[PDB]
């Protein structure tokens, strides 16, 4: 992924857990020959799970309460190192936003050339709820879409309870998530 993923990784860590944690992280992932990772540069996606992997070793939490974690972090760190406008371009409520997603990285695509975006598609069963259909190259990203959803919730000021129906994982074509949510 880009180097802005990881980034977001080391400074949520950072902050939460301090720069000696990070480290400790870093050197465990085996990525201690990386200083610093650049925003607009490509990386193996390995960098990424190693990372996630040694967090989960490191804090003795599991890899998917991390995920949560961090795609809560996501909305507030896009917003906060470049994106806030692209942010807010795509709208102010939850089902507007998620209508809104593929286009929102199509936009990002443009600057990143070498983008391998999610693919998201919403069916509204009401006015206070929807499926949400996520489909991806990658395994195992479920767990963030869920920490993202609720970063959301909080953006919007929005109450969202989100259910996962479906597992990719779990022999299923793509993760659906069942969504209510109030305002
Ligand atoms: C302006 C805000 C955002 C920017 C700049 C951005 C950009 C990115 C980038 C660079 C990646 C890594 C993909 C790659 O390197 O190939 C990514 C992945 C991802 N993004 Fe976004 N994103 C934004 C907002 C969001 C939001 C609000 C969601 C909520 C659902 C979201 C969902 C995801 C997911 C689930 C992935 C994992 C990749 C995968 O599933 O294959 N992003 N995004
Ligand atoms: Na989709």
């Amino acid at each position: 992924m880009y180097g802005l993923v990881n980034k977001a990784i080391q400074d949520m860590i950072s902050k939460h857990h301090g720069e000696d944690t990070w480290e400790a992280i870093k050197q465990k992932a085996g990525l201690e020959d990386i200083d610093f990772f650049v925003g607009m540069e490509a990386y193996s996606d390995d960098v990424t799970y190693h990372l996630v992997g040694a967090a989960s070793e490191v804090l003795g939490k599991p890899a998917e309460e991390l995920l949560i974690a961090f795609g809560e972090y996501w909305v507030t760190y896009t917003s906060e190192e470049g994106y806030g406008e692209l942010l807010a371009s795509a709208g102010d409520s939850l089902p507007e936003f998620m209508e809104n997603l593929d286009n929102l990285h199509a936009r990002v695509g443009l600057s990143f050339p070498q983008l391998r975006p999610p693919a998201f598609e919403c069916q509204h069963t009401s006015s206070k709820s929807m499926e949400l259909h996520y489909q991806s190259t990658r395994c195992g990203l479920a767990p963030m879409v869920l920490g993202l959803l609720h970063g959301l919730g909080k953006r919007f000021q929005t109450k969202v309870e989100v259910t996962q129906t479906a597992f990719r994982e779990t022999g299923e074509d793509h993760d659906i998530f069942s969504i209510k949510y109030e305002d």
